[PDB]
């Protein structure tokens, strides 16, 4: 029986530009889960400290590549659903 669609592994190349992003804080591959994406994201924004640090959810990028990438000026962790859709535009997935 085929795992269930919501089971299945979301494997991701990021395009260029989010690999670069990627490889600054040690990413080696070119493929991912997004698991893995999201991870590297983190770390990115912690090493630069592109966040608020009073209200530690809210990511400022509007002078950083990741402002480019996710096309906003800033952004609030909690916004599950549109960072999705962000760094969806910066992915193919792989089959
Ligand atoms: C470092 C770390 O905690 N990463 C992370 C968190 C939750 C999940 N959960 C699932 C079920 O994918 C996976 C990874």
């Amino acid at each position: 029986s085929q795992i269930p669609a919501s089971e299945q592994e979301t494997l991701v190349r990021p395009k260029p530009l989010l690999l670069k992003l990627l490889k600054s804080v040690g990413a080696q591959k070119d493929t991912y889960t997004m698991k893995e994406v999201l991870f590297y994201l983190g770390q990115y924004i912690m090493t630069k400290r592109l966040y608020d640090e009073k209200q530690q959810h809210i990511v400022y990028c509007s002078n950083d590549l990741l402002g480019d990438l996710f096309g906003v000026p800033s952004f609030s962790v909690k916004e599950h659903r549109k960072i999705y859709t962000m760094i969806y535009r910066n992915l193919v997935v792989v089959n």
